[PDB]
């Protein structure tokens, strides 16, 4: 018998207000054959995360009495990586101290174990399993607890939409130094397609601007930048120099910045929204929609991974390799170790409210 | 030999400053084997004709001294209803007497005559044609000088994108007083979509809401009940009782009304943007386009007809056989007739400045 927490709430609100800790049990000698059992590495906080326990994200667990509640509770987390413990009689594809994550959302990661069938998750290469495969590199927690959103994300918007001419063709987006922004970089930079972010400007701004592109921007304006007339002859001299053309944006932010980044394409383009710097709604020119057959859509990882498992893993699998091989870098989460002292569910709150200083990782 | 009058300006202004009239000869008696000579009965006043002549429009007619002007020149009018008076000795597809309008954009129709190629123009069916056919009506001048944008802006946006299931399914529009707004509505019952016409509040409002739902309009709703959060389980429950969905909006506008048409559809919405009103960019909730698969895209009836005669033939040979068939209706123009006592420039220049009097056609 296995004695586990899971981080519950009975009803949405903030997670300040309706977060607790349950107590469960997971028998361990009475497993089904196609069962097994898992206990947490490290799971993170993302907006997300947060939105669904708020109520206001359209993709949730369902609240159940699982956990042995009094009344339905829904779990929390939608990502994280795990570390296989046992497994049924039936089970080939996972076997004791395999790495692994969710193999869909809504699983529930802000929790010390969980039991579920062996296609409930998705086996990662652990450091000693990568180390034996010959490659340089082996993931570090973080990066495979971090692995299953933010990465995917970026090489799906900048594979799945419009397909660039590699050493020609240009993308453009905003919240360059989000997490998604970083990715794109060194994905663009992988895949030889020119980029330019577009950031606020800050006080280290040399610095922040050598980082990008050393990551693989090719080149880093601020907002300002974008929203200058005079500034914008630069901008198209870049791309006519490439000999290529910008055909895709990618927006996290919204309104005028949203404007500066869709009128830098060139004609048949394509924005794909992909978040939100709240209440501020997408604000593109009539003009660039009649005259420049400019088209604006959405992107949501979670739906557009709903029913594509080929998709998904074939996309995982190179993120994957890319750590391996040193490709790929993550930045660096604040971690807060569970060593059951302080209830689980506290750790997930200070998460939530400390998120202005970077992402948090809550890890065992 | 013809004497004819154009109205031409050198300069690139307000059409008050800018237009003039010149007089020109057209060669009657040495036509080339493929020359057709045309005389004008009626062109439009479109504000893409003024927003050429203002400089503002990305598409426009070539300067010339084909006039027999001093400087470079350019006409001026997009649309228009000519009739036929001479063929050259090749010309098999027209005769005296038949009614034509351009094939292609940037004719000059705000003048009294001209002459081209045989396939600079596609024929109509004129009145004594349809009736000698057996036809209950034939097309008024105004429906043929206005055939070829409005009519089918309507058609194509309604059927060439989404598939509307009939009976069942919606489209939403803004500017629905437009000449668009208004063959949509009817295009609409033809077809059986049901629609949601949004417009501006007025002091008649009782009476425009009964004449757009006689021309097909399902709902008319103002714009303070488009921009109504509580308004909108009515809308929902509308969509509900007929069994369909909300799959198409279509915007003239921007802005808040933008805004609100888009949030109005079901998920998997499209919004085309055809025009805009003056300023107010297209504005769309983040939300929609993560969560509820939203696209927003340009329309654009210049552009999309440039290579597809074939797609232009069939649309506008639908509308013609509506008009024939009484089915179609068109909105009234203020008519001003030219005969020669009011140069022809002035003509034009009261109907800029009349312009929120209604459609100005200058006939002849």
């Amino acid at each position: 018998m296995i004695t586990a927490q899971a981080v519950l709430y009975t009803q949405h609100g903030e997670p300040k207000d309706v977060l607790f800790t349950q107590s469960f049990e997971i028998d361990d000698d009475n497993l089904a054959p196609n069962e097994v059992i898992v206990k947490t590495l490290g799971s993170p906080i993302n907006p997300s995360d947060i939105n669904q326990i708020q109520g206001v994200y359209p993709s949730k667990p369902a609240k159940t009495t699982g956990f042995g509640t009094a009344e339905p509770a829904a779990p929390c987390g939608n990502e994280g990586l795990f570390e296989v413990i046992k497994v049924g009689s039936n089970v080939s594809s996972l076997e004791a101290g395999d790495w692994v994550i969710p193999s869909h959302v809504n699983f529930g990661t802000w929790r010390t174990h969980a039991l579920g069938n062996d296609d409930d998750f998705i086996k990662l290469p652990n450091p000693a399993q990568s180390k034996a495969n010959g490659k340089p590199n082996g993931l570090t927690i973080n990066q495979g607890a971090t692995i299953s959103v933010n990465p995917l994300t970026a090489y799906l918007m900048l594979t799945h939409y419009v397909k660039l001419t590699p050493g020609k063709d240009w993308f453009i987006q905003n919240g360059g130094t989000s997490a998604v922004g970083k990715y794109a970089s060194q994905i663009g930079k992988l895949l030889n397609f020119n980029s330019i972010s577009v950031i606020r400007d800050r006080p280290n701004l040399d610095e922040v601007v050598a980082s990008l592109k050393e990551l693989g921007a090719t080149q880093v304006i601020t907002e300002d930048q974008n929203n200058s007339k005079e500034f914008g002859p630069t901008i198209k001299e870049w791309i006519k120099q490439s000999g290529g053309e910008a055909k895709l944006a990618l927006n996290c932010v919204g309104g005028k910045s949203s404007t500066g980044i869709a009128r830098k394409l060139n004609n048949n383009g394509l924005m794909l929204t992909y978040g939100g710097m709240s209440f501020q709604p997408v604000t593109i020119p009539t003009s660039l929609y009649i005259f420049k057959n400019f088209t604006s859509a959405g992107f949501w990882v979670t739906e557009l991974l709903k029913n594509n498992k080929e998709l998904k893993t074939s996309t995982l699998n190179q993120i994957i390799a890319w750590y391996e091989e040193g490709k790929l870098t993550d930045a660096k989460s604040i971690e807060t170790l569970y060593d059951g002292t302080k209830p689980l569910h506290e750790l997930y709150q200070d998460g939530v409210a400390n998120s202005k200083d970077g992402k948090q990782l809550i890890t065992y």
